[PDB]
Order: structure tokens, then sequence, then C-alpha cells
């Protein structure tokens, strides 16, 4: 509260570490559904159904231009990618499996790096 602060957790490396994680996600073989924004002109249903589209290129641009205030807002956008994937794609599809695999991959890197 006012004039009463918990000890300072060192966040000075967070930007570099999120950039490393994102590089790992970008280079994963199963990243292909997530590398670019879904083309809203070409994919029926997407625009109306998925209220907040998100993809790795968009996260990378946000990351590079100071649009994440902290590492939690970065994790929220990454998880949004996989939540959107599960909303739109059957689990037993190539894209649906890709999204489960990538979520697992991310959440391990996230725990190992920060927790």
């Amino acid at each position: 509260s006012m004039s009463v602060k918990k000890p300072k957790r060192d966040d000075s490396k967070d930007l570099a570490l999120c950039s490393m994680i994102l590089t790992e996600m970008e280079t994963h073989e199963d990243a292909w559904p997530f590398l670019l924004p879904v083309n809203l002109k070409l994919v029926p249903g997407y625009k109306k159904v998925i209220k907040k589209p998100m993809d790795f290129s968009t996260i990378r641009e946000k990351l590079s231009s100071g649009q994440y205030p902290n590492l939690e807002t970065f994790a929220l956008d990454v998880r949004l990618v996989f939540d959107n994937c599960e909303t739109f794609n059957e689990d037993d599809s190539d894209i649906g499996r890709a999204g489960h695999n990538m979520r697992k991959y991310f959440e391990k890197k996230w725990t190992d790096t920060f927790k």
C-alpha cells in the first residue's frame, strides 16, 4: 500500500528473455499455422467468430515496439494464439494438434525461464 512495498523482483532481462522464447516458438516446425495473421478475406467464419485475432508476427512487432507493459501481457497474447486455435479448429486436425503442441512447448519454456 502507500509507502509499503514488496521486495523488487528483477525484471530487467524480461524483454530479452520473452524475445528468446518467441524465437524458439517462431522456429518450431509446428509454428506454421501461427506465423502470420489469419487472412480474414479468405477464411470464412474467422472474422465474426474470433473476436481478438493474434499471431506470432503481431506479437513480435508488439514486443519490438514497446507495446507489452510487462511479461504477463506478453503471455496473455501468446495464450490467445492457442485459445483462438482451439476455438476454431478441431483437436483431431493438423492445425488443432499443432496448437496443442505449441501451447505445451510455450508453457514449459515459460515455467523454466521465469518460475
